This record gives C-alpha cells, sequence and structure tokens, in this order.
C-alpha cells in the first residue's frame, strides 16, 4: 500500500465533514441575520 496514494483519498474524505460541518455553521449563521 501507498501512504501517498491514501493520503489524497483520507484527507479528502476527511475534509468532506471538515468543510461541510464549518459551512453548515457559516449558512446558519447567514439566516440567522435574515431574521
Amino acid at each position: 500500500m501507498t501512504f501517498a496514494e491514501l493520503g489524497m483519498a483520507f484527507w479528502h474524505d476527511l475534509a468532506a465533514p471538515v468543510i461541510a460541518g464549518i459551512l453548515a455553521s457559516m449558512i446558519v449563521n447567514w439566516l440567522n441575520k435574515r431574521k
């Protein structure tokens, strides 16, 4: 197995929930301003 080949897949896979999670808070915060 290659750490590099698993590096992109692992980083992208872990990043998916990381980016989506942070984005969720942003979207909600924006909507909270719309009242």
